[PDB]
């Protein structure tokens, strides 16, 4: 589990959304495993606005931080989980990391802030869906 919170905005894993999430919908993309719905509250996090391919991420199966030198995003195939058919999915970056099924929503951070969250993963393996391009977060 685990949302990005920046402006009006609360960034979650789209297959984790709420029924309230879904009733304040701002955007979605199941390609992406991304939803985005409106808060009352101003967040508390900042969105990178780079390239960098290393960063830490929070693994709540560990309750630790770990470094990792991630992939650009990319369109990858994902097997077909309970939560979706098997598909590509855009804009993910893949790692070297461990991850277990809900540590989906764990933050990717690098220097210049929040680059994205835990999507998917597997046998050594961590993806994080991007949110870089996401421009329209910051206003
Ligand atoms: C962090 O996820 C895992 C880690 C280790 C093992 C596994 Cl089987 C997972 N589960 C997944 O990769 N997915 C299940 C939930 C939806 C995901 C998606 N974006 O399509 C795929
Ligand atoms: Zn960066």
């Amino acid at each position: 589990s685990g949302a990005i919170y920046v402006g009006n905005y609360r960034v979650v894993n789209r297959h984790l959304a709420t029924h309230n999430d879904w009733a304040n919908l701002v955007w979605e993309d199941s390609s992406r495993d991304l939803l985005v719905s409106s808060t009352t509250a101003q967040g508390c996090d900042t969105i990178a606005r780079c390239d960098c391919q290393t960063g830490v991420y929070y693994c709540s199966s560990r309750r630790k931080h770990y470094p990792v030198s991630f992939s650009k995003p990319s369109l990858i195939f994902v097997e077909a989980s309970e939560y979706y058919p098997a598909r590509y999915q855009s804009h993910l970056m893949l790692a070297v990391g461990h991850s277990e099924p809900g540590d989906c929503g764990g933050i990717l951070r690098c220097q210049h802030g929040v680059v994205g969250i835990v999507s998917t993963g597997g046998n050594g393996l961590v993806g994080f869906a991007d949110v870089r391009d996401l421009l329209w977060l910051d206003e």
